[PDB]
């Protein structure tokens, strides 16, 4: 019955109209500086960065999506096989259901028998956290896919309209994680979902020792619509609610601004509407060290995995493309290329005290 | 006949395109800050405000509409009574009429009798002030309906292009209600008509001893649309002239701004164009103590009792998820939550000599 | 055959597609702060104001349009017949063809028959400044209607794409302007002719002695439209060429900031694209001494002599309006009520060095 | 079969959607200060300016495009024999093709044959300097017509999208550059493609001894986009890809601001989108000391003679029109005319360090 969910989830998600829907990343106000000479030839460039303790052939990742029934874990499969062959990560979908119901277990575990090597990232969401789970719960999560590390993903707005929607965000719950990450043999990445973090939501979470964070912005899948559409779908009068907050969020590019800015140390994810390898040259340009994708690689890993590979093939030479066309031999270079901020991502940065001068010191 | 242009006011309003037309709020300005960890849980989120001596449920108030005859009335009726029934004050519409007419005042006596405990607010148009109007009137209204406080509407506009009109707007009507205001039980407040009031209007009425203000900008229902369209009616040459008036006015949003600003210690209530609880949101964060609606109460009630209620569910649940997914646990939070200002309200209060610090200094 | 233009330009205007077309005024960029207490009463509204040595009833004047020919004469006795019974001042067109032709005197004449008591302005061309006309001509085109002064108009981006436009302006021009002056019974306004005035022109000519400026901005009247049509009726291949100046000139409300900035003691007509009473209102809060109408006059005017009273009327009513909502009760108040200056005129000005604070005190 | 793709480049270059597509100058935010009374007689304008060591008769010139073969040379022949009748400079495209293949020669020859006296223009691409080409080669392309100067093109943005691309950008080719440049009897300009010159690569060309810049810049011929539709072509999956940098450089307003405030003694080209003559006119006030064109030249010179004769005296006109309405006796008084910048321009500008003070006192 969370098995139902995680099917409405994937196949809204897959075939209605929810990337983007009355959203926006903001990353049409960041341009990247081109350069007529640029100093280097396309295949010198370089696009290794570090994982954690990994090394991985490319500064993108696939976040959690999926899990939790058969046709889930062969779609899992096929992003892992390919994810494997690229050098990419990946996170896995909510290992809740694979607690709750131990038939849901091989679904997740596929993952790592097919991508032996590259860093695999667990799944759980912060309401757990208030609602019994723990250590043990975690190490579960970690060991059943052989983890490199574990995502907690934020999800406030969607449990809010979720019908059967758990809105439980008490302060207990970030006790529990610090206390937890003492414990644990692998680093957590919290990680919104489709509504990204704020400076006052990262730096909480900092405080309480969080160091590494995914900015899951809106402008990209809309998890909003996605329960609005479930809440049309049994008539529940929340519906029309979940309309009024279609744009509701910090935008991706405001978000890598302001976690880079309030903590300058952390390891960021950029992602929420990453569609190309432009937007993921953006993102990292900005400010994030890796960008992340999620829904864009599930519509190709369910038209098969020779699809996935094309589409991985066309986000690198994107990215590539980018870093060529501003002069980035490699990732580090890219991170500090020269960029425009205009419009409105200009006005929320002024607003929201993020001085343009101490911020382009900061990302570099 | 006074009676005939009510019917019509409420028809008009009603039933025909004045909501927001030409005209704009300015709330899209307005941006609150998402926060992926709440630190809260959605049932602890407590709504609870003062309003002058009694205590509401929520920060929400339906303001003055109608009264003056029996259907008239029997609207009056079924909004008293959900109101009662949610724990929200009501303001009923212009006792001008009553007091012309003691036929119609049933009209806005029923409001107390199915509504004995939410604060209840009298109303009379400064007009009236000047033509004759005193303490003896102001208590008539007051007790007629044993009103918690007299809601004084400011309408120059309205009147301008009202075919009988009253464009009588003189200072020694100040004069007055600062003496009538002396010898009152109850307070006043001087609210708007979908115009709203800026800082040279709310400092000239602090002056006078006016402490309580309720914004009515623009972008909402259009008062000016209202007439046009009864001059269109009556063929009246006016309705070309409204035509072009139609976005006169200073917009809910710079209205808040504009009195929390002049008269930082003000009771402001936040109204124009408020149509879902984030719309009350955002007025209360922006520096509103609480959210006004009008004309879609109106049109529920017009509908029935179930669905002014099923209305008033979807508003208080609305404003709650704004207040959940800004970690606010309280109305007190909700007012000092963080927010981003952008586009043609950053350029009003910038040109209106409004300091963006000593603003969120200010609003708290 | 001068008199053959003139018809063709009187045809255009009122027939074709040129009012405002690709240009703009930029008074949407101006708002007037609306007064919820006006202070006042709509029948205390007084709009009279100084016209040189005159009064006139309202701050509105007719610019000069036309005349040469008897149903030309025809049009210019319904202007002054009219403009004569609300107390308003009357430009006339160019008198150049009355100087040319004496059969061409009448059609300016029967102004002053019709009208022997509001201001009349005479008319000449700057480009007939360096090809012959002096003190003697202007003297003719004064007493000719018993002017109470003269307008000089510019008109350079017409002449460059008139097909048989003179596009002469030498220096010469404004030495023997000066020395006219010095000799002349009544005092000189240069008006431009839908592309407006800018800080370096009203500098070079006050300069020059000139203290009296008509902006006749862009937004209005497009002129150089008006001259691509007649070149596109002859094959003239100017037409595409003209299609790409469409929108050039200075904005009306640039130029009446530029031209009150940069010389404060001005007597300021702000004109072009002025359409409504509202519009008149923003020109003169803005910094204008008064508004000036061509164009609309020009079509009211055709339909006849009632169809121009119930034009004025509508004017005047909405002027008054404007005053009402500004809590202005005469024209001195409304010079100096409190405006919003956003978008493009804002960055218009910031670049042009015009300091919003500095311009805040000169307008009053 | 590089001539092959020569006549492809010409011929959906001509016929095909690609001027401007999704790309933008930004000379929309760049307005000239119309002056009412311009000082001058437009029969007085003298547009004649410097280029190297000849006079030419107006600031603008056709920039590279073709040569190769037949159909090819007969496009060149049109071009050069009307720009010498109005003594206007033209480079010539890429001479690679003829240092490869003999038979390519006379089709570049072709122009000094025709064109005596006008300055002609050499080309050759950057990549060629990293793939073997030195002083020899260019000498040959120089003498092949006699070239007053040679242009080396950096297209690196085309030849990562072309499907036979060369995108070798080694710093290697700029030591090369210089190097050549010792030795050569006439001056070297560096032009973009499309894509437009940054501050970074043009400080970084001016420390290997470059002081000729031509702008080239986005909004005009999209070369990311002809190699997309060149992609489509045959069915190469770069196709896609390309479609998400549609929009990728430096608009050519934003690219005349930079080169010039980042080499303030720079000779300056802007082009890229130029279209009309005030287009011409905006670029050379920005800025540029002359205005180049390329695709609209060739779209008339494919009709014939007549029509880019016709062409080129509507560019001139258009030029005379705007220097007339500005009060430009001259080139120079262009380049130090009033100008207004304002939007997306603006905010490019501040974001990049343009103090527009500074810049004022620079372009003079
Ligand atoms: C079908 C599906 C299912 C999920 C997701 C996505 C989609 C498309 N996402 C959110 C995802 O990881 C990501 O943060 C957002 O989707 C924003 O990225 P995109 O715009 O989709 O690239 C997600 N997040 C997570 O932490 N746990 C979850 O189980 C899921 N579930
Ligand atoms: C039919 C009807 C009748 C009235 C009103 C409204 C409507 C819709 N309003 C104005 C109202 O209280 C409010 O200030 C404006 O309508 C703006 O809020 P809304 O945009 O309608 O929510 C109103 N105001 C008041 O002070 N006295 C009055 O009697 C009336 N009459
Ligand atoms: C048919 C017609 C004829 C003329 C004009 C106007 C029209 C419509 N105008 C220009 C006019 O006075 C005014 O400056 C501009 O038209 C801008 O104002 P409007 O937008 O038309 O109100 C004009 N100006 C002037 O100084 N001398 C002239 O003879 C004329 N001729
Ligand atoms: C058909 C054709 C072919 C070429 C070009 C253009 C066109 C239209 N251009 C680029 C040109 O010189 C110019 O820099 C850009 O086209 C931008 O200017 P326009 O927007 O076309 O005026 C060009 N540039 C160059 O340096 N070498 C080349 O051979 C070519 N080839
Ligand atoms: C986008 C996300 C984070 C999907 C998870 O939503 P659920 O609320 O269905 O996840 P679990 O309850 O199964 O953790
Ligand atoms: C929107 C408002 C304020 C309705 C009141 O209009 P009226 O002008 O009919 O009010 P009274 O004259 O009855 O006060
Ligand atoms: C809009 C205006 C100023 C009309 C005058 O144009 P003309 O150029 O025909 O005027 P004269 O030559 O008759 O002065
Ligand atoms: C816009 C330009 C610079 C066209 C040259 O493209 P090519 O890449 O076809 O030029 P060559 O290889 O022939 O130099
Ligand atoms: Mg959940
Ligand atoms: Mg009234
Ligand atoms: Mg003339
Ligand atoms: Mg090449």
């Amino acid at each position: 019955d969370i098995v139902n969910r995680k099917v409405e989830h994937v196949e809204i998600a897959a075939f209605e109209n929810v990337d983007g829907l009355s959203s926006s990343t903001f990353l049409n106000d960041v341009i990247l500086v081109h350069q007529g000479f640029p100093g280097i030839s396309f295949s010198e460039i370089n696009t290794k960065t570090k994982f954690f303790r990994k090394e991985i052939s490319v500064p993108v990742m696939v976040t959690g999506m999926t899990g939790g029934r058969n046709e889930l874990g062969r779609i899992n499969k096929i992003i892992a096989e390919v994810a494997e062959k690229f050098g990419i990560p990946m996170g896995v979908g909510s290992q809740r259901v694979a607690i709750e119901k131990a038939e849901a277990r091989e679904s997740f575990a596929i993952v790592r028998k097919v991508a032996p090597t590259i860093p695999i990232i667990a799944n759980l969401g912060m309401p757990q956290l208030v609602k019994g789970y723990g250590l043990k719960e975690f190490q579960d999560a970690i060991q059943m896919i052989e983890a490199d590390a574990i995502a907690v993903h934020l999800n406030p707005a969607q449990e809010v309209f979720q019908p059967e929607g758990e809105p439980e965000y008490q302060i207990y719950a970030l006790e529990k994680l610090r206390d937890i990450s003492k414990e644990l043999s692998v680093p957590i990445i919290v990680k919104e979902s489709g509504n990204g973090i704020s400076m006052e939501t990262a730096k909480l979470l900092y405080s309480y020792g969080i160091k590494n964070f995914d900015t899951s912005g809106q402008g990209g899948t809309n998890w909003i619509a996605i329960e609005m559409i479930r809440d049309i779908r049994r008539g529940n009068w929340k519906a029309e609610s979940a309309k009024n907050f279609l744009d509701w969020g910090v935008p991706t590019a405001a978000s890598i601004m302001e976690v880079r800015y309030s903590v300058p140390d952390s390891f960021l994810v950029g992602s929420g509407g990453i569609r190309s390898g432009l937007d993921a040259a953006k993102a990292i340009a900005l400010g994030a060290d890796i960008a992340g994708m999620a829904l864009p690689v599930l519509k190709s890993a369910i038209e098969g995995k020779e699809s996935l590979e094309q589409f991985f093939r066309k986000i690198i030479f994107e990215l590539k493309a980018a870093m060529m066309l501003t002069g980035s031999k490699d990732v580090d270079a890219l991170k500090k290329t020269s960029i425009v901020i205009l419009g409105k991502l200009k006005e929320w940065a002024e607003y929201r005290g993020i001085n343009l001068s101490i911020y382009e010191k900061v990302r570099k």
